[PDB]
């Protein structure tokens, strides 16, 4: 009941790069007008990295408040700590979000026994909610193996995993070897390739701004008609290529601005400032968005 | 007119590992009596760098022999040398090739200027011969950036690309900023969603024992039957798992003798034999194929 | 100044994983009843990653505390984010800390432009004191280019750098580019052959253990008398050797334990703890060491 | 007897790409009055692979006739086809060369195993001369572990590695596992860390224009003057990386022909010429080279 398509939350700063709240209440509410199937909150495209757990437990909240009932939530817990990482997944079941999600511990290289340990250290404090196994090895320089992702995924507690991988050979191995598997296609450029390689739905950064296209791209595929599908898809790296120039977190807010969603498109340093070149683009993207 | 499905053939050896023609001819008859699209010969998987240029010239010869006119015929003339290429490209030329191919020149490391030198070099020997460019980054040690394919495939005389990478990101990137160029899926493993991102066929290893699968999933795309292309692709990865466990080129060889196609199926050392423990699996896949 | 061996300062945890503020002290004091010139806190190898900004500003007290006056003392304040990074930065300076250090910010990418502000924000906030750029390639996932280390280490407010690198040629090229910069080597089983290509001083994990030997190295080859150097490293890597095994941070702790340095040889979570197996040969070592 | 300072041979052609046999010879003559302790014929340097077998044979040959007696012989045998290899190994045998040397066969993944046959194989052929394992994993793409190289270095016959990796605590920890190995320090640019690491001695292509300096740091560490070591490593570095910036083997070339030891300085295709804006800098470095 938690699979489909999530768009990964981002975090609205003001020119202060403090919580923008009126403004992460708006895009939670606009993410749901698209008709999103749920949002992934607390995670890389969040810049939780940058947060204190405060704030995290912050955000967790007024998006619970927002959006508890209305849509599915997951709750992104991870830190290298594990400690810190149960301290989240606690408040994650506390405010009622329907299920928690960690990246694996980056930075020091953690055994695969140890992951397993900080996962069920995690899944307990989650008390009862499903936990969601997050894979993005070029952020986190982790790159699993099909045993390593095994053994993870059949973890008592698990019930999915946000592959952000672009190997779709190994998105349909993990398919294949558990077909009871929630699996997340965690790259926007490979969706359309994501789902028919094994793939039941997806996660996404660029669901803020177009989460329709990727719906869209589940029901053409649904429904048999291939072309459109390939047709979403090849406008929705058009934006992609766009957002990787301008960078990627800055360019979807720089957009939602423009959308009236977000007040100031600031991410926090080390994260740098919009080229003013890019605005044009930018603001037009927002135009024809709103379509 | 390259657009399709073909098959990297395989080069049958003898007990004293000299080449088997029989074997060849063999192997290249059940590949059209396969319904192949054609073949692509002294590639990788025709374990050509572990050959001298005589014996890939005259493999060449014996495939044109009884392939020319039944199916497309492209040649793999590249070497290291930009020279030796050439004068596989001659030879491809005068035995009626449809067309040539080189993988970028490896082991030593050569900037995008030279790999163009080197490939309008091949294309002016292969004199009238479209050209297919292959990059193959996990064998070559080369990996290629959209910008230097761009440049690669926008060379005069260059009709095609096989793509033996698993990013599909860059595989429709390569298809919207080429709209014309023949785009070959080189993993066999990922041909449903390479065909989905943008690849108009695709060249593969496996087709010699399966390609009527692959032709499948071709037409089940074509047909908007999802359902069944993903049906195909999962048996297709079933087969890929036990042959990349037993060695690709051995267990394909091995297969195949098992369908009494190929007389001795020995690799060329360093490449050892299957390993016995081995043999079940293979026996069964024949005979499980042959029906 | 900041030129010399230093430490790479551990944080010792209780029982309950919470700081062990008496070992702490131990240690630093053993560290300078070995003759260390400094100490390098609050790094990877204390374990910063898995603490929080108030532990790792506590520490810093607790250490200064201890032994500003008596050697050498920088404070590793780096943080993904730059505000953090800067609020340990002012706690470096109210510490009377000699000088900052911080890691090239990690996980998320960012642009040379980006590490570049983050340098400066935090050189800003240290109000004075030292800047010490700390590459680790291995852990940050950041391959510094010469060119981008010259553009960091030029900065204004920058003294040092820490090359946790195990390309000679480029330490040697980082030499020749600043014959004026604080170059730290930064594998410890590399130290001697370090110094030889261009650093002048090191910063280690091992130091905690034996840093008398890394000083005899140094004089060895100050006195040019390679054949004793030598020794010297084959020593300390029989040791490396086995730290890698047990898991370098954990075995360190355990060591110091059987030193009656550190009461609990515990690192935090993930961090699993020492192997039951691999204590006997710790303990040899725990003896040899004390000679 | 195969301890020493070796000389990576280049291999001069002709304005067609013909093996120019006057200048081969001149080039060894060369090498031997500047007390280079023996030759390493036919390796990457040699430009080998994209050369024939009877190319490499011919040169085997030639330098034999001009250096057998003079100094150390070794000649690399190494093609991915073990076949292949072995008939190299038979011409050293048969033309007086001290020992034989192959590169990890490469392009095509084989496992340790496969590796262990195709030395014993060659070492077999090589009918008596001991066997230099070369390990390159730049070129290569074979990165072998601590535990494959004592596989390897331990099989019978082999008696020596070349190492061709920057990774100094390896080369440290293989001095210590294998103390009567011959070590060969693979890159130039660190000629003096790898000796201290442990390395026995060395092979290079820049030994070409100046095996002296390098000769200069052998006796420079022998006598413990670690200062001057430093300083003939710096100049050669400042060589390298020019030699890098134009291109290794042409720059090494055209550094020759200005000092007249080589009639046409080019290198077989794909290899392109030197840049124009290069030539300045290269015939200045010939003057000071010839002083």
């Amino acid at each position: 009941n938690l699979r489909g398509v999530m768009a990964a939350l981002l975090t609205p700063f003001d020119q202060q790069q403090a919580l923008d709240k009126a403004s992460l209440r708006r895009l939670v509410q606009f993410n749901i007008q698209q008709g999103i199937d749920g949002l992934y909150v607390g995670g890389s495209t969040g810049e939780a990295f940058v947060q204190s757990l405060s704030e995290r437990a912050q955000v967790l909240e007024i998006v619970a408040e927002e959006a508890k009932g209305k849509i599915k939530l997951i709750a992104h817990v991870g830190c290298v700590s594990t400690a810190e990482s149960q301290q989240l997944a606690a408040s994650a079941k506390r405010h009622g979000f329907d299920a928690v999600s960690a990246v694996t511990p980056f930075y020091y290289p953690f055994s695969l026994e140890e992951h397993c340990d900080h996962y069920r250290a995690i899944i307990d404090s989650a008390d009862g909610l499903p936990m969601v196994v997050y894979n993005i090895p070029a952020l986190s320089g982790v790159k699993l193996t099909l045993g390593q992702i095994y053994t993870l995924v059949t973890l008592p507690g698990v019930g999915a995993l946000k592959q952000t991988s672009g190997d779709l050979y190994q998105m349909e191995q993990i398919r294949r070897e558990h077909p009871d598997l929630v699996l997340y296609n965690g790259y926007d450029e490979i969706f359309a390739s994501g789902l028919l390689a094994g793939a039941d739905g997806g996660i996404g950064s660029t669901y803020n701004i177009m989460g329709w296209r990727y719906q869209g791209i589940v029901k053409a595929l649904k429904e048999g008609d291939i072309q459109t599908a390939q047709k979403l898809q090849t406008e929705c790296n058009k934006v992609i290529d766009l957002l990787i120039k301008t960078g990627i977190f800055r360019g979807l807010k720089t957009v939602l601005h423009y959308m009236d969603v977000i007040s100031v498109p600031l991410c926090r340093k080390p994260f740098g400032p919009v080229d003013e070149k890019c605005l044009p683009e930018l603001k037009a993207l927002a135009q024809q968005l709103m379509q």
